[PDB]
């Protein structure tokens, strides 16, 4: 074998396909439809996360708060990996059956489709390998945490430390000291960035959320909770965003 | 006499009593408590709604600009005012939310939020400290309702930046009006300035508060009255997370 066994790992514990389950033309129902996606790709990030070497390994309210901080960003990076692959980043894959292009109009809601659309984008200018990606993800789901640590900061340090060790890896598997040193700068770079994106789209969400019965879009239940009890918090700056370069 | 004439207007226009409304007759529950805070907190932003339409320069912004200097400063309005209260009918040792919801501590540490009324207790003993006037108060209330504004500015930015001015300019006079001396004056300028700087962490922590009791309100059995629903609804996210221009007088 020349792929490295934790890739590999991580290969085999991604997520099958996740359906919106849309009417194959409203910002209410696109809205409701893009819900019930965030429903389905939180309880898809959470098995996964039972998979995931390391993590079950921390402490559960560590686990939780991890899930919790990373759930925007772990679905606007996986959207930018599928429109990359799917649909050469010129529409949002956000699921098979709720592909937006050529937009699907005027408004908010599609000024934050734009502010998505920078990830794809970027995964086609750079040429991201799958690879690269699966280290990445890992990487996001554990790029934030509370002001005072978490519970499991040592467990926690090791983890991280490994699966920056494997996206070196995962850069060392296409050349040359200065290349593979430049691409690390400028995946890891990639993520920093990710925090200012996020930010816009948990304002969004927040907003959209507690204007919700007069706006008629339906948030799921376990969604709704994350959005309930970490948002605010979140945009408030009461959590440690980490940032590989100062 | 030597009260500067947009001082005196300012305290002719300042609002009457208003009252919570709340039943002291039985116990302290958290969801009767803010509740009755809620009351309280709708019949103030009327009267901040109503002030506002007599305030010097105020109704000449754009409408938009009016509604969203009014939906930004409310909380910090509020506890300036309860500041203020507490300090004058209560010599500043309990809170004085209303002439019919008053918090001694022991009140306090007997609610839900007691270190919400710790915070907000900070105001009224710095008016104590710095033995605070009534006069540099209803400038600097006046400076709270314009101390923020929208990262793309204002539509009516110019007349803002002149209005705001004017009143810095009155708050200086009020000064003088005790103050005497260079030295003194302008030292105490720099502490009154700081102190309204400085309300925008201790109003940061109060926002979250309010937006986390907003959200979770039905398991708490704590109604949001109209009004006050539509200002937290409008902008409490956005100020939370940053996307706002918090002015300072200091760096
Ligand atoms: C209110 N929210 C909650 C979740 C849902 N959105 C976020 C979204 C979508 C479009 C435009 C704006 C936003 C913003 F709120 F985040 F800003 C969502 C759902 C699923 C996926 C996937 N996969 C993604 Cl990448 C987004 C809408
Ligand atoms: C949920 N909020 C919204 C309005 C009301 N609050 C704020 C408050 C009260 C107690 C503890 C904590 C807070 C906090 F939300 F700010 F934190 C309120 C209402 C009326 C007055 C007056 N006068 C005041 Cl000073 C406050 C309760």
């Amino acid at each position: 074998q020349l792929i490295p066994p934790l890739i590999n790992l991580l290969m085999s514990i991604e997520p099958d396909v996740i359906y919106a389950g849309h009417d194959n033309d409203t910002s209410s129902s696109l809205l409701t439809s893009l819900n019930q996606l965030g429903e389905r790709q939180l309880l898809s990030v959470v098995k996964w996360s039972k998979s995931l070497p390391g993590f079950r390994n921390l402490h559960i309210d560590d686990q939780i708060t991890l899930i919790q901080y990373s759930w925007m960003s772990l679905m606007v990076f996986g959207l930018g990996w599928r429109s990359y692959k799917h649909v050469s980043g010129q529409m949002l894959y956000f699921a098979p059956d709720l592909i937006l292009n050529e937009q699907r109009k005027e408004s908010s809601f599609y000024s934050l489709c734009l502010t998505m659309w920078q990830i794809p984008q970027e995964f086609v200018k750079l040429q991201v390998s799958q690879e690269e990606f699966l280290c990445m993800k890992v990487l996001l789901l554990l790029n934030t945490i509370p002001l005072e640590g978490l519970r499991s900061q040592t467990q926690f340090e090791e983890m991280r430390s490994s699966y920056i060790r494997e996206l070196i890896k995962a850069i060392g598997l296409r050349k040359g000291v200065v290349s593979s040193s430049q691409r690390f700068y400028q995946l890891t770079k990639l993520l920093d960035n990710l925090h200012d994106l996020v930010k816009q789209l948990h304002l969004y969400c927040l907003n959209t959320f507690i204007q919700s019965r007069a706006l008629s879009v339906e948030f799921p239940e376990m969604m709704s909770e994350v959005i309930a009890a970490q948002l605010p918090k979140i945009l408030a700056g009461m959590v440690k965003p980490l940032l590989f370069h100062k």
